[PDB]
């Protein structure tokens, strides 16, 4: 596993979820669409870790591959103005580059929100730190791993 992918594996291990495995695939997983095709999953099963900057800090939004994050909803949930983090901010905050941003192992653990639609799948796939890394897990484990709060995040 490449460094960033290893960093994520390490985080899964340190959390007590060592049985979850990061895989650096022979096919791209840069976008939810590609990720789903790479593992034969439904796009909705892909977890997009989206980082947004607020006035007093950063926030992690775990969105289903089939939904579009509603900034209006996110803003209300946090209770303050929010904005999509620039590629640069993603790197400084999380330590990973967009297209590979994982839900764990960041430079600072960010308060998180989980797209309630992810609770509809028995298993989901999140990014493992690179545009080729992914690790499968149950929504429950993703919740335990991030301590995120379930929420209505989609524009739809
Ligand atoms: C799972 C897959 N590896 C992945 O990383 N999916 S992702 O949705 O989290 O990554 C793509 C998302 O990053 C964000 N993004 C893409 N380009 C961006 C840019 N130029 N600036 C800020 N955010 C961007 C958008 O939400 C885009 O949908």
């Amino acid at each position: 596993l490449s460094p960033s992918a290893r960093r994520v594996q390490g985080a899964l291990e340190t959390r007590g979820f060592g049985h979850l495995k990061v895989v650096e695939l022979p096919a791209s997983t840069r976008t939810a669409k590609e990720a789903a095709q790479a593992v034969g999953a439904e796009v909705g099963q892909i977890v997009k870790s989206l980082v947004f900057v607020g006035e007093k800090g950063a926030y992690l939004f775990l969105v289903s591959g089939k939904n579009r994050l509603d900034l209006g909803k996110a803003t209300r949930l946090v209770g303050g103005p929010l904005r999509q983090a620039t590629p640069e901010e993603v790197r400084e905050l999380t330590g990973f580059a967009i297209g590979g941003v994982p839900p764990v192992g960041h430079n600072t653990p960010l308060p998180a929100y989980l797209d309630e639609d992810l609770l509809g799948y028995p298993e989901v796939w999140a990014a493992g730190g690179t545009p080729r890394a992914l690790f499968r897990a149950t929504p429950k484990e993703l919740l335990a791993l991030t301590g995120a709060q379930v929420a209505d995040l989609k524009e739809g």
